[PDB]
């Protein structure tokens, strides 16, 4: 768990989740396997404490939000040619994006608050959250796309959740990034506040959220029999995001190792 | 005795008004009203069907400086109270009876038409999410504010989603506001507003420009039916959540929906 | 088992994988006539084919016009006939012909490829749903589209299936009876439209388009692959409608069917 930072507030179950506590800033194994097992860890004493409608944020302790999947390890692994091992990376992925969709098994609010840039994996970690709080000025976007990788953390799954699937395929296709402003006006994120007002943003949400406990969990099992994304259907994608990654070129792979050196 | 009912047959127009009883009390979906609501609908969707008219029109109206103000508080304060979940359920699955009745055109492939001419909180709010067409007059105010004592909304987020994204529709859910019917024309949840005293003028001048595609609008209806429309089962396992829920209101909630009784 | 495919004008360029599309290059009215429906779906199956086995990457197809209007729908005079001789097999045959088209170009005639509409012309009825069926629409200034046939009771194919991709259920609906037509800016502004271009710059928008996702092929086959098990509109659903959709045409009264008599003679 180096490589996050916690913090909990067992008294008014809030529960703060900070990525990159050991420094790129990205999502490796290591980053992963934290998330999820603290994930895991969290809303199983959640469960056991019979606590109703706590709230999990998720923010990170670097100057970026996160910089997405982890394309060192995308690269060799495509190089050597070991699917396996990278659909596990891509499964375990797709388990922590779920997990905060899901609220963690326990019916949690999940906060994403993002003080920094969100790329690829990043951006898609903070569309998987219920409610996503931004600074000025930060910078959101899947352009990973443009050495030809698709996104591989329900980037789609997640914004038709906001948007229009049509809006969303053009969206993940063109490889943009957008400000935290136009992506108010677009409907994916919910809140833009000044720089260094983004935590005093989440305990705005937070205080108002608190007064609807029931109402909330209420929401949350119609959400679970209507409209939320299945993992089921997101795992049926990893193996289109596999097979589509396996096929990427030196080129590609070439831009993505300068990426990483610029990034590093 | 709650409704006065005046029917066209002539051009096939029914004019369903609400709280005609009251003409002294709270102006709600009484289970009275639910009972003559439903028990009506049940009835002209058979002579209809019977009939084989095609596209016929059915009204939403009230006869109160309000349209509804949703469901019938002081009722459910003793249900809970008394613990009666059976009866609660009841109740609850008659609401949803007659909102997805207006939803599917009374099983005739009727055009259902929201006349909102006063305020509508919670349950009639739902209710004119329930039909095709919205029609408000200036000033009037929907919401479903009953969510701030803890209350979950029925069919809302069922009908919401017809219009608006589902991230958009829960966060209206949860956040408890009212907004005037420009707003609402705004963000897509109302079809047309018109001033104050020009309601009925302007459900006239919808029923015309529908009359004058009958074979249109059945087929539309015939495509809702196999693609988007809501399903009554779907809502109906809805009702066994917002029971349950109901069911834990705390005593606070309870004297703030007493005094709501009496305020209203 | 190829075979041969004078309705289109087509444009292969195998060099970069793009194809263009021309409809009406034979011109009476630039509707979906049956000669045109069935050189399109021949064209469609054709190039599909070769795609395929060529083992090709995000092609690009485009759908255009050589004429003053995109295109203007169904073929009303054939309607009428075929309605007032009651029968109902050709019509549906004829609806069900132009469902594969549309349907076609929904899904990458079978080859993942990017369907790009280009609008120059007004889009009426069929000719909006083809638009609405590909994957980019692009529009000049002026253009108008919509579904006005609805006003003598025609329901519109797969329009409300194209446009519950781009808008709500709702709004969709109210479009679909409300008989209005709508310019390429209102369009654009409502999500039902992805470029407007100013006049004689149509062509220029799409190679805009296809140049820049040129660099995305497996992205683009990816993003084809989830929207095949998650949004895509099943050809299933599309013919079920289609039976709809004839049997509310064959009960189109004479006031109806004398107002298509009229607008055909007018278009003509």
């Amino acid at each position: 768990g180096s490589t996050l930072r916690i913090i909990e507030e067992p008294q008014r179950d809030v529960y703060w989740i900070h990525m990159h506590a050991d420094l790129r800033a990205c999502f490796s194994t290591r980053l992963v396997d934290d998330i999820t097992g603290y994930q895991t860890n969290l809303g199983q004493r959640l469960n056991t404490a019979g606590v109703l409608a706590p709230h999990v944020v998720l923010a990170s302790d670097s100057d970026v939000f996160n910089l997405g999947g982890d394309l060192a390890l995308f690269c060799q692994l495509i190089r050597e040619g070991d699917r396996a091992r990278l659909l596990d990376y891509a499964q375990r992925c797709v388990r922590g994006v779920h997990a905060f969709h899901v609220g963690l098994g326990a019916r949690a609010h999940s906060i994403a608050l993002v003080q920094g840039n969100a790329l690829g994996g990043g951006f898609e970690a903070a569309l998987s959250c219920h409610t996503i709080i931004a600074e000025e000025g930060v910078m959101m976007g899947l352009p990973e796309v443009l050495f030809d990788l698709f996104p591989g953390m329900g980037a789609y799954s997640f914004m038709c959740q906001r948007i229009s699937a049509h809006l969303a395929q053009k969206i993940m296709l063109e490889g943009n990034l957008y400000s935290a402003e136009q992506l108010l006006g677009m409907g994916l994120v919910d809140r833009v506040v000044p720089r260094g007002q983004g935590v005093a943003a989440v305990e705005q949400v937070i205080r108002e959220s608190k007064r609807t406990p029931h109402a909330w969990a209420a929401m949350q099992q119609v959400r679970e029999m209507t409209t939320a994304v299945p993992l089921e259907e997101m795992m049926r994608i990893t193996e289109i995001w596999v097979d589509t990654a396996m096929q990427l070129g030196e080129k590609s792979l070439r831009t993505m190792d300068r990426l990483v050196r610029a990034q590093s």
